[PDB]
């Protein structure tokens, strides 16, 4: 009819989607009107793929995907953690509703092979796109936030181990409105389980590789207050989410050896992957007692690890961190103008 006429004027309603209507959603007059871009665009694939438009559909959802990254790409800094997460909620449904929609295609009826073929690869690369863009924005986001949070002078400087109640507070309070948003633009809920374990994961990097590169003096009372500190960031995400500790297990392992010993070693290393033989090397060539005149890190155990990493160094080593995410993959379960309408009408 004057519907698949319509549906075939594809650079028109695809203009009107990331010109007149994605590139100008403003993020702080949002609230509802959160899932109004994801509405939008499962509209128009929906009806492109019950009418056979599959290159249509792809041309609209590849246009559709480059923009809201780019978007979010070019977002103020003011806005990176509402627009961030605003946006990948909406792209975390796509996914599922590509789904979804292979239910109707396939079985009582006929069965279009074809578009499930399309549905599915609609799907796995939707996701793909999520993915690349949430890594992006997250390490972003969180590469901010550390800063304004001051996360390396409230949980790892030592000549401020006397307060932390003011800045832990702080954070407690930024945590919250991170939860809360999260909340407001409707983020799934195993998508938001995983952005906090990720969140924490970012934190476990950070925190490593400030500790080997910021901290001259370490010790084993450098240990039991960092440690402390390290317990009550964690607290706050203990009761939301399972295995807090595991995301921050480099950082934590760090911490437990500065709580040592002086006699020999051997068999809590020579098997050690959760730090490696360079990695804790690295902290202990940074110990210096904490008693005026005291003990230190016996020089034939700094000797022997010292032996242990020349060896394999195989073509490296790597002392230094980087945060790496897993896919959204499993964490992803759910359930405007002239011819965008016009469609939405038929």
């Amino acid at each position: 009819p004057d519907l698949l006429e319509l549906l075939m004027d594809l650079n028109c309603y695809t203009l009107e989607v990331t010109e007149g209507y994605l590139k100008k959603v403003n993020v702080t007059e949002v609230n509802d009107n959160v899932l109004g871009p994801i509405h939008v665009i499962t509209t128009v694939v929906s009806s492109l793929v019950r009418n056979g438009l599959l290159i249509q559909s792809s041309k609209f959802i590849s246009k559709v995907l480059l923009t809201v990254e780019s978007i979010v790409m070019s977002l103020p800094k003011d806005e990176t953690m509402l627009g961030g997460i605003f946006w990948l909620s909406n792209l975390s449904r796509l996914p599922a509703f590509a789904a979804n929609q292979k239910t109707l295609y396939e079985a009582g009826d006929e069965k279009d092979k074809l578009t499930l073929i399309y549905l599915n690869d609609l799907e796995n690369e939707t996701l793909k796109v999520f993915d690349k863009i949430y890594s992006t924005w997250l390490v972003k986001f969180m590469k901010h936030a550390s800063a304004h949070i001051e996360i390396f002078d409230m949980v790892l400087n030592e000549k401020l181990f006397k307060n932390g109640d003011e800045k832990f507070a702080k954070l407690f309070t930024f945590l919250n409105e991170f939860d809360a948003v999260l909340c407001k633009f409707q983020v799934v809920d195993s998508m938001h389980t995983k952005i906090f374990n990720d969140t924490l994961k970012y934190l476990n990097v950070m925190l490593f590789n400030d500790l080997i590169t910021k901290c001259p003096a370490l010790n084993w009372k450098y240990g039991y207050e960092v440690d402390r500190n390290i317990e009550r960031l964690v607290s706050w995400f203990e009761p939301r989410i399972e295995d807090v500790r595991p995301n921050l297990i480099q950082i934590i392992q760090a911490v437990k050896i500065l709580q040592l010993n002086i006699s020999n070693f051997k068999l809590l290393f020579d098997f050690w992957y959760a730090l490696n033989p360079a990695q804790i090397q690295a902290i202990l060539l940074k110990y210096k007692p904490a008693n005026k005149g005291e003990a230190g890190v016996p020089n034939e155990i700094l000797n022997y690890l010292a032996n242990v990493i020349k060896r394999e160094n195989p073509g490296k080593m790597e002392i230094m961190l980087s945060a790496q995410f897993d896919s959204a993959k499993n964490h992803l379960r759910y359930d405007t103008e002239g011819l965008a309408t016009v469609s939405k009408i038929i």
